[PDB]
């Protein structure tokens, strides 16, 4: 009895066949740079796990960004550092430039390339149909890369997608929640922002994979093309699943949990209800129709599936007709 196991349908065995040093981040040995190379200019932001500063690298006169990690498990720190080093140079992956020991926090400070960002409230108010297709494709490059390298991001959301719109430059950031995918491994479901959490997380299914990121990407896409941010706006993790079910319907939710022999929290008995699956056209109106096309809706439809094994992979997504109009390098 109990839930049915699951495996990724792609990149299943990447970490199996890479050497142990690649994924065994607990044994990684950090090469420290010199903290005096970087002069902090201003604080950019603060989160649960870090503070971020604009800085100058006074050895080359280049702007950088410094992420000073808040005290946390050595394991979580080494995990992020190892993942960043493994992915460095990949398409639209934020580039780790240095690692220093901050003298005040006495924790690692990660030094990254500087991206001249516009925060996603003003940007998302402007982006055209063409812009959204372009930047989605750029996100997909990053996701196929990290998935192909055995890593799931697990925190895909607008805040973690930096865009310097002037230079049409995109970087996927904050790999602090990212993990190595190992077939059969059970993972923490307390990942991703509420609004971007996949159904697998919301029904407490731990044996998930790269396809989690594709659900999150779908949530981003829906918010952008329908001009509703966030799209699934739950007030807590339970209501989050109810909001999803009011769109995707309850019958396919039950098919999903029945497939994996998953049982819903009895707390859903009085709040879930019975809901038909809705057609995506109902979210189209005169103020977002310029961002919507049959191709957009089909693409969105193929990302937002309950069954994590049924979602487009990043590579499959890049083959979708939605991207036919995007100029390719
Ligand atoms: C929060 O985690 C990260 C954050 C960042 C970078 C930024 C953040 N947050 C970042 O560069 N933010 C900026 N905000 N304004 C910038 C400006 F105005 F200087 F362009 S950069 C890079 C890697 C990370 O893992």
């Amino acid at each position: 009895s109990g839930p049915v196991p699951s495996r990724a349908r792609v990149y299943t065995d990447v970490n199996t066949h890479r050497p142990r040093e690649y994924w065994d981040y607990e044994s990684h040995v950090v090469e420290w740079g010199n903290q005096d190379d970087y002069q902090l200019v201003r604080k950019l932001g603060r989160g649960k796990y870090s503070e971020v500063f604009e800085a100058i690298n006074i050895t080359n006169n280049e702007k950088v960004v410094v992420k000073i990690l808040k005290p946390v498990k050595k394991k979580k720190i080494k995990r992020e550092i190892k993942i960043l080093e493994n992915l460095r140079g990949g398409p639209n992956i934020i580039t780790l430039a240095d690692i220093v020991k901050d003298p005040v926090s006495r924790t690692p400070a990660l030094v990254f390339e500087h991206v001249n960002n516009t925060d996603f409230k003003q940007l998302y108010q402007t982006l055209t149909d063409y812009d959204i297709r372009f930047y989605m494709y750029e996100i997909l490059k990053a996701l196929d890369y990290c998935h192909s390298m055995g890593i799931m991001h697990r925190d895909v959301k607008p805040h973690n997608v930096m865009i310097d719109h002037e230079h049409r430059k995109l970087r996927l950031i904050d790999w602090g929640l990212a993990e190595f995918y190992h077939p059969g491994q059970e993972y923490n479901v307390r990942v991703a922002s509420r609004y971007f959490k996949g159904p697998e997380l919301l029904v407490d299914y731990q044996m998930y994979d790269y396809s989690l990121d594709m659900w999150s990407l779908g949530c981003m896409l829906a918010s952008m093309i329908f001009r509703k941010e966030p799209f699934f706006h739950g007030h807590d993790n339970y209501d989050q699943l109810v909001r999803i079910a009011k769109v995707l319907g309850t019958e396919d939710l039950y098919d999903y949990i029945d497939k994996y022999n998953i049982e819903l929290d009895p707390r859903f008995n009085d709040i879930l209800g019975r809901h038909s699956r809705k057609r995506w056209e109902r979210f189209v109106h005169s103020e977002n129709q310029h961002l919507v096309s049959p191709e957009a809706l089909d693409f969105l439809d193929k990302l937002l599936r309950y069954d994590h094994q049924s979602r487009l992979t990043a590579r499959e997504a890049m083959e979708h007709p939605y991207f036919y109009t995007v100029v390719k390098d």
